[PDB]
């Protein structure tokens, strides 16, 4: 089966400045650093591993096409789009609104290519040209709500893709499964009132954004029951994540019957990620991808599009990401070289608090 | 500003601590067959600790510190904590043209790397000596390479010599202290320190750590020492996700009672910051304010029981962004000069770790019965 793969060189050129997360701040005594948390290198190393592993030979490279204004407006307000144009047109770019998420001059180009990468892959998987794909995009998306950029996200890539599959490809139902460790508040916002896009987020409870991602956030109106948050406790590893998959996510998808499953695929739930406290290993992500791809095979003719979200371990992210790619190609050519080191650390036993957190969500399936 | 409210607080930073060659790998070596791409910043790159030093300076804290030169630990110093075989092996590895593998396949010394290892251990010793004479009331030795994994007869987990054990050995043998406590709050088990003082009740070793984080299969509460040393090793393994609340409960329910029961003449803290909320090498949720409170508690304990004699010795910690602020917070508790906020405080404050969870309470409670056997 033909597996689409998007990497655009510019994805690795996203300028993350000289700060750690916020900018270098002299009065705060936040010393400048050359590797920002969100530095594009982590995602670049993933791409390079896809290549150096030989996975790329089993992949069909798909060129990103710049997401058009029409594309973006299917997920975002006109005001946000205008604002991003405004910010990117600034001489040296600037603040997109949150004081953290920066765009350099002409940075809109990369934002368009990131969203457009998700769209082009979605387009080609929906035509049946490809069976599935991974769009290794950057900047990420899931924090961008309808009317803003946020949390390194300029546009909500997966929502742009979903909105494309809905409006252009005429699909009635699309699901976005987001397993980036942070809450997909942006995706939740965009599709809040809309039952034609089921939005599911697995995330460390209150990791980022603050005060966001409670399971009580279920959508509104016609969209009520079509947003599912699965907030998990810090220290949740493979057992908790797979339990979440098996108890909530896959039942949710099966209940909902999407024509397309889009995965907001971050790897910041990994054992080694600085930006959360979760204990997922490459094998955990492998199993999560395997489960979702199989579900897609069962319920929507295998139509599944992975779209890169977060993840901040330049050491370990590439192997987490590679594991996902291997599940897509079915070519398994490399061990996770950290497996031995991480295997004894824990996370593979479903703890009672993990179980309880997931069980809280099971009643919500009834409303799908 | 020349009227200070603190006594002399020692501070050790030697330039070479920032020059430890960590190579081109992430954690183990970059390995082409495994397709582990080389990387410019190894997890344990010295920049993280250098950034801590530069923040000590740039914040103005250095103006409230008494800079203390590291002196190279002598063979005699090292030998109070390590075997002649280990010392000789480190000399052998450091004499190799490009140095090499110290034994475990990850812990490397370049040629002449022994000089830095002696300076790291010697930094802890020098500070300890100068607190002991009363010249300094307390101090922070911002040493590198770290120590706590190195047992009597090996280098391990980036540790060449067990710096705090070298310091404690010196306090025992040279300063004639009868009892020394080593409190190790680096997030990983202090297996090395535990090993060194296993049979010896004259050094109380306490480790708080993420359960089985590193080393594997190490750091159980059943590891209690042996012979006359039985009851004088205390492991407090904690669940992943443990934050300020668990750590401070650990301090209050186990650590401080342990120290009070033991009555050391000196407290040495193996001070890592890898339990921080943003560290890649553990899953703990300690913030700078958590470390502040741990430091405050431990210094106050030292004030109460051993005339304030407390020596902090740097261990691990892998957030170049956040470690400096964790470390700053601790040093501010030494000087009482609280002159800089944690700029990450609000970002991290709502993430959690500030509620003592049942599993966290329960893990700590396991250790409480062990206090009864302390001295
Ligand atoms: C890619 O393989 C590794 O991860 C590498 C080698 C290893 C492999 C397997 C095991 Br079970 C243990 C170690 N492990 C390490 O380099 C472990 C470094 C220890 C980090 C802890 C340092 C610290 O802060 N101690 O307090
Ligand atoms: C020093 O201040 C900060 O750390 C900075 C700003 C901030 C400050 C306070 C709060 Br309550 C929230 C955010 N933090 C962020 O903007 C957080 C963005 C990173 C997390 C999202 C990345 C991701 O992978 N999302 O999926
Ligand atoms: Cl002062
Ligand atoms: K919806
Ligand atoms: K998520
Ligand atoms: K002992
Ligand atoms: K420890
Ligand atoms: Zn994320
Ligand atoms: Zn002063
Ligand atoms: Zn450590």
């Amino acid at each position: 089966h033909a597996i689409g793969y998007v990497w655009n060189t510019l994805y690795g050129w996203v300028d993350t400045g000289t700060g750690s997360l916020a900018a270098a701040n002299l009065t705060a005594r936040m010393q400048p650093i050359s590797h920002h948390l969100a530095h594009p290198d982590t995602k670049r190393r993933f791409h390079e591993l896809v290549c150096a592993s030989g996975q790329i030979e089993h992949l069909t490279p798909i060129a990103a096409v710049a997401a058009t204004d029409a594309d973006i407006l299917r997920a975002h307000s006109a005001a946000h789009l205008e604002n991003m144009k405004r910010v990117s047109n600034l001489p040296t770019g600037g603040d997109t609104g949150d004081g953290i998420t920066m765009m350099g001059n002409g940075g809109l180009e990369i934002a368009r290519l990131s969203a457009g990468g998700a769209v082009e892959l979605t387009r080609r998987v929906a035509t049946g040209e490809l069976s599935a794909g991974y769009a290794l995009v950057n900047p990420p998306g899931h924090h961008a709500p309808h009317n803003a950029a946020m949390g390194f996200c300029i546009f909500n890539n997966t929502s742009v893709a979903a909105g494309y599959a809905r409006a252009v490809l005429g699909m009635e139902r699309v699901a976005i499964l987001d397993w980036d460790v942070h809450h997909g508040n942006g995706t939740q916002d965009i599709w809040w009132n809309d039952p034609s896009v089921l939005t599911i987020s697995l995330h460390q409870h209150l990791c980022f954004p603050p005060d966001s991602g409670y399971s009580t956030e279920r959508g509104a109106g016609n969209g009520h029951g079509y947003n599912i948050n699965v907030p998990l406790p810090p220290g949740s590893g493979n057992a908790a994540y797979l339990h979440a998959m098996d108890q909530v996510v896959l039942p949710a998808l099966r209940a909902y019957r999407p024509q397309l499953i889009i995965v907001g695929s971050g790897f910041d739930a990994s054992m080694l990620d600085p930006l959360a406290r979760m204990m997922v290993t490459a094998d955990g992500f492998r199993q999560m991808a395997r489960r979702t791809i199989d579900c897609a095979a069962d319920i929507c003719d295998g139509r599944i599009v992975f779209v890169q979200e977060g993840g901040y371990s330049p050491h370990y992210l590439p192997f987490c990401g590679l594991a996902v790619i291997e599940e897509l190609t079915g070519v398994r050519s490399l061990p996770d070289p950290y497996h031995e080191f991480l295997a004894g650390m824990g996370g593979n036993t479903l703890l009672d608090a993990e179980r309880a957190a997931i069980e809280e969500i099971v009643p919500l399936l009834a409303d799908i």
